[PDB]
């Protein structure tokens, strides 16, 4: 997935990044897992998934 990569990215990294999704639901977390199918990310210590498919695209570098 090419926003897989995005995702990818900010975890090698370990960047908090603002993730878009397709409720319009804009997140800003800090990437814990990226798998082909979704995302494990964090937000104020709470661990939560997203899934690739529901995710747009990522800002907040």
């Amino acid at each position: 997935s090419e926003v897989e990569t995005v995702l990818r990215k900010a975890a090698e990294r370990n960047k908090t990044v603002d993730i878009h999704t397709k409720s319009g639901t804009t997140v800003r977390v800090n990437v814990k897992r990226v798998d082909s199918k979704s995302v494990k990310v964090e937000r104020n210590g709470q661990d939560l998934e997203i899934s690739l498919d529901q995710i747009t695209h990522v800002d907040g570098w």
